[PDB]
């Protein structure tokens, strides 16, 4: 809990380490206080993956749902607080919910509009990458060099590149952990 826990997950230091996927989803949460079941469930599985609690789960997807009045405490016990403690097992279920790889997670139903599960190097327009590696501070020659691992449909070749570029198999966990390695 000292570590990883609802409130730190919103934090700059944490969520540097996110892959651009769960970045993206993290970021369609934040402006819609809402997210669609399978992307839901990629980002839910991935914090239970970097070890958020159930409690300390609970405490972030209820906040995050009914914030800026989004919706009330009641509607979202009665219509989302089962679906997250059945992510958990909470509710007295044995099904191995593990975190989803790059693998699961781009055999998943592609993206459409409104969903922000998916691997943006597939999902994403070229402009919209550019334009988000930039602000990662990526040169126009590293991100050339991203964007030709993506014509090639080499997506997680093309997030290991973005990981070496923004630091000094195929798994959004690893990405997780191996950057958050370099952070101690
Ligand atoms: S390659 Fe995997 S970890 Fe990287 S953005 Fe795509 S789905 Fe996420």
């Amino acid at each position: 809990d000292d570590e990883i826990n609802a409130q730190s997950v919103w934090s700059e230091e944490i969520s540097s380490n996110y892959p651009l996927c769960i970045k993206n989803l993290m970021e369609g949460l934040k402006k819609n206080h809402h997210l669609r079941f399978f992307g839901r469930q990629q980002l839910s599985l991935f914090l239970k993956g970097i070890g958020l609690s159930a409690d300390e789960a609970l405490k972030f997807w209820s906040e995050a749902f009914t914030r800026n009045g989004n919706m009330t405490m009641e509607k979202f016990n009665k219509e989302f607080r089962f679906s997250f403690r059945h992510n958990y097992g909470l509710e007295g279920n044995r099904i191995n919910y593990k975190p989803w790889d790059c693998h699961t997670i781009l055999s998943k139903p592609r993206p459409g509009r409104g969903d922000f599960h998916g691997c943006p190097f597939r999902d994403w327009s070229h402009e919209r990458l550019s334009a988000e590696l930039r602000s990662m501070k990526l040169t126009q020659a590293q991100i050339i060099s991203v964007l030709d691992s993506c014509q090639k449909g080499e997506y997680t070749i093309a997030c290991t590149k973005v990981f070496e570029m923004t630091h000094n198999i195929a798994h959004p966990n690893l990405y997780f952990e191996r950057s958050r390695q370099l952070q101690k």
